[PDB]
């Protein structure tokens, strides 16, 4: 699928996230996520907290409590679609997803 990542600083990236990848994984390989070593592509991170555009946040799978605190590690007023770069998976239909890292600290 077509996925696009936006850094909370205002940078954007667009990768190809097929079936079995996560918004992070693709970007990850692309270095988009040169963060720390928590999720390692398994949704165990406190820094990949990101906001998916409401359009791909409703199609994506339902994130579990593991995507709530991990993702809420940084007080970013967790939205309804917020999620750590490594928790949503991309299907061959949900393509065109736009991600964004929360600058909620501003
Ligand atoms: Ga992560």
């Amino acid at each position: 699928s077509k996925v696009v990542y936006v850094s909370h600083d205002g940078t954007r990236r667009e990768l190809d996230v097929a079936d079995g990848v996560s918004l992070m994984q693709a970007a990850v390989s692309n270095g988009i996520y040169d963060i720390v070593g928590d999720c390692g592509g398994s949704a165990s991170c406190a820094t990949c907290h990101v906001y998916v555009n409401e359009a791909f946040t409703d199609k994506v799978p339902a994130a579990n409590e593991r995507e709530i605190g991990m993702l809420e590690c940084v007080t970013a007023e967790l939205k309804p679609n917020s999620r750590l770069s490594c928790q949503i998976i991309m299907t061959p239909e949900l393509d065109g997803i736009v991600v964004d890292v929360p600058d909620r600290q501003w």
